[PDB]
């Protein structure tokens, strides 16, 4: 599913990222603009040979099973197949893992790059919320 930007303001809303760790929901609809494209099936290949998933891009490497990255971890607990459903529930629950972990949103390199210190309401103006 190729999300609109209110619609997927309108998700992260109800499933709790706004301000979730005091991340506006800017910052989220931000990062799966830049991620993403807002598309639910993105998927990238990294030069480590692990492979990022979802509307967040998250990584194999660490967050979920993809049965090809030796070596690495699940800490979502989940196929990153999941990570590509046109519900987003578990991208959700998986990046309130990843964001708590100490490194908040600058886990997301696009974030860091392209949202960090911008004016990130402007993703979400315009919005019925």
């Amino acid at each position: 599913k190729v999300f609109g930007r209110c619609e997927l303001a309108a998700a992260m809303k109800r499933h709790g990222l706004d301000n979730y760790r005091g991340y506006s929901l800017g910052n989220w609809v931000c990062a799966a603009k830049f991620e993403s494209n807002f598309n639910t099936q993105a998927t990238n290949r990294n030069t480590d040979g692990s492979t990022d998933y979802g509307i967040l891009q998250i990584n194999s490497r660490w967050w979920c099973n993809d049965g090809r990255t030796p070596g690495s971890r699940n800490l979502c607990n989940i196929p990153c197949s999941a990570l590509l459903s046109s519900d987003i529930t578990a991208s959700v629950n998986c990046a309130k893992k990843i964001v708590s972990d100490g490194n908040g949103m600058n886990a997301w390199v696009a974030w860091r790059n392209r949202c960090k210190g911008t004016d990130v309401q402007a993703w979400i103006r315009g919005c019925r919320l």
